[PDB]
RNA sequence: AGGAGUGGAGCCUGCGGCUUAAUUUGACCAACACGGGAAACCUCACCCGGCCCGGACACGGACAGGAUUGACAGAUUGAUA
């Protein structure tokens, strides 16, 4: 049970809940909205503005950042799938509660 | 054999012609108050001008580092499209 295997299927609960927010613009809406419980972060974006802009916005709300590798995989874990490529995502609600929830929930 | 008429008058209404941006069009005993057709808008088919897609679906491309949607004001417009 692999943090990454976690977040891939808490991704997919929330998609399939449609709890799920993809995209910078849709991130930032949301956590300045103090909602979304958790963010997720993608380390291949080359943007540096960008990932100054979302652990500021992070850090401010106070809530939970996970880095992940690729925004490749990232999208296709969320559900862009050709894939588009998602570099932020934002949950903003989970579906139903489970052993990945858990784990991400430990990990934090 | 007759009665009431029509054809004459004014008007209503349909048809041709003429005119027009358009005067939408069908029909010439068995067409012409016929299309149940008494049209201000609608009807509308015609003329002038301006929005919209209400172009399914398939394939390809562009895209969450945003494909795209809508809009206040001021110009603009017949118009608070
Ligand atoms: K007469
Ligand atoms: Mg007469
Ligand atoms: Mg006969
Ligand atoms: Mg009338
Ligand atoms: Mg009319
Ligand atoms: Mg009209």
């Amino acid at each position: 049970m692999d943090v990454n295997t976690a977040l891939q299927e808490v991704l997919k609960t929330a998609l399939i809940h449609d709890g799920l927010a993809r995209g910078i613009r849709e991130a930032a809406k949301a956590l300045d909205k103090r909602q979304a419980h958790l963010c997720v972060l993608a380390s291949n974006c080359d943007e540096p503005m960008y990932v100054k802009l979302v652990e500021a916005l992070c850090a401010e709300h106070q809530i939970n950042l996970i880095k992940v590798d690729d925004n490749k995989k990232l999208g296709e874990w969320v559900g862009l799938c050709k894939v588009v490529g998602c570099s932020c995502v934002v949950v903003k609600d989970y579906g139903k509660e489970s052993q990945a929830k858990d784990v991400i929930e430990e990990y934090f």
